[PDB]
């Protein structure tokens, strides 16, 4: 095994030449080998501040978030409240044309509603406009046969999902989610006080943070620390650690396989590849394109694979993450950065970084 030192320059030798490469100011990264987070921190923070990143640092995780949202989702339908196969207008009655008739909570949750689009419009800001926005939106395939990633998809699932709990999306985060994993530093909106923890993004070297948007919790709105993160990555990596509850069925749930494009396998939130896998099938098997394309369905949903790679790519104007992890192996890695950067570079960094341990 790779001791302290040795993984510590396997990660700066990196780290250092990437960041350079693509000018991205701060990045934190955890590495978890042998049961153990192994933490790493570069750069800056807040550059015009001078203020260094630290395991203490708040990142925007951008459409990592999804994760959160899939394993709520999950815990929701193990508590019995709701199920992925229940008609959209079991939980929104009001959305009654008839192109919503036959789409499930399933297709949310997994784009596969027939082209929802990516973003919900920025003039749309509150419930009647919301409204208006899904009775307009005309389908271009029958529900259950395309993929098209859509934070308006999986947004108002998320949305939905939490509607028989009474609680607001953000509140039964924290209760159901947040709180049981002692992510006491993971945050949909930051608190006041924890602000002089929040790193800024950088986008053509403006400092920049998320804009607030409707469903922005449920696709793309929370901020982390590297040890929280870390903790996530455990907790969904190895939930056999933690106490029987709905949480842990929930983490089932959404790193089950529900759909397969290609090489990728559709959870919720979680996307997963069976392992072991080449670094250029990875790659090629986590871009989500403009166009739709054709899914293969997993009827009965495939229960959790321990050979796979499970990762999520996230992005917001500013801030660049990515998380993956491999059960089979009990390795995993969070990189959290304060500039936007290709995904297929996450993914190929993060790769050759596993590939040592
Ligand atoms: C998630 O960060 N987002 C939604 C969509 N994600 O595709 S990605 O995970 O391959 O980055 C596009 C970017 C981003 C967003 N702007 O909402």
């Amino acid at each position: 095994p790779m001791s302290e030192k040795q993984l510590a320059d396997v990660v700066e030798r990196t780290v250092t030449p990437l960041m350079k490469a693509q000018a991205i100011p701060g990045m934190a990264v955890a590495v978890i080998y042998q049961g153990q987070p192994h933490y790493f921190t570069f750069g800056k923070a807040d550059v015009a501040a001078n203020k260094p990143v630290t395991p203490q640092t708040l990142f925007e995780l951008g459409s990592v978030s999804k994760t959160f949202t899939g394993v709520l989702g999950g815990d929701a339908i193990a508590r019995k409240e709701i199920s992925l196969a229940d008609p959209v207008t079991k939980y929104w009655p009001e959305l009654t044309g008839k192109q919503w008739q036959g789409i499930r909570l399933l297709d949310l949750a997994t784009y596969t509603a027939g082209g929802l689009p990516l973003q919900v419009p920025d003039n749309v800001t509150d419930n009647a406009s919301l409204l208006r926005f899904y009775q307009s939106w005309q389908p271009k395939w029958a529900p259950g046969t395309t993929r098209l990633y859509a934070n308006t998809s999986i947004g108002l699932f998320g949305s939905l999902a939490v509607k028989p709990s009474g609680m607001r999306f953000e509140q039964a985060m924290a209760e159901r989610v947040f709180k049981p994993l002692k992510l006491n530093h993971t945050w949909i909106n930051v608190p006041h006080a924890e602000e002089s923890h929040y790193a800024w993004g950088y986008r053509e070297g403006k400092a920049v943070h998320v804009s607030p948007g409707m469903l922005d919790a449920e696709a793309y709105g929370v901020k982390s620390n590297v040890k929280d993160m870390a903790s996530w990555v455990m907790a969904n990596m190895a939930p056999e650690t933690l106490p029987p509850s709905t949480l842990q069925q929930g983490i089932a749930l959404a790193q089950s396989r529900y759909w397969r494009v290609g090489a990728m396998y559709q959870g919720l939130g979680w996307e997963m590849l069976n392992w072991p896998v080449d670094v250029k099938t990875v790659v090629d098997g986590s871009d989500n394109k403009v166009a739709l394309v054709p899914v293969a369905e997993v009827n009965p949903p495939a229960p959790p694979v321990k050979a796979s790679w499970v990762h999520k790519t996230g992005s917001t104007g500013g801030f660049g993450s990515y998380v993956a992890f491999i059960p089979e192996k009990q390795i995993g890695i969070v990189m959290l950065a304060n500039k936007s950067y290709p995904n297929p570079v996450r993914v190929e960094t993060a790769y050759r970084i596993l590939e040592t341990l």
